[PDB]
């Protein structure tokens, strides 16, 4: 029940968002910074686990490792997730 979320990274500006990394077993979106680029988009939402970037699997990555990554992507960025948010 997960789900792929893709969005362009074609500039030098943060995402804007904010990533629990304390136990990558379970990365926790966190953060999201209102009017960044994640935001805009839509493209995630607080709560929001990421399980795998551009199909490497966050949980067999180190923080330094999930760090520099992230950071250092540029292009097409797709995320599984799995989403926090469920309508009844």
């Amino acid at each position: 029940r997960s789900r792929l979320v893709q969005f362009q990274k074609n500039t030098d500006e943060p995402m804007g968002i904010t990533l629990k990394m304390n136990e990558l077993n379970h990365c926790i979106v966190a953060r999201i910074m209102h009017g960044g680029m994640i935001h805009r988009q839509g493209t995630l939402h607080v709560g929001d686990e990421i399980r795998e970037i551009n199909g490497i699997s966050v949980a067999n990555q180190t923080v330094e490792q999930l760090q520099k990554m992230l950071r250092e992507m540029r292009g097409s960025i797709t995320f599984k997730i799995v989403p926090s948010y469920r309508e009844f």
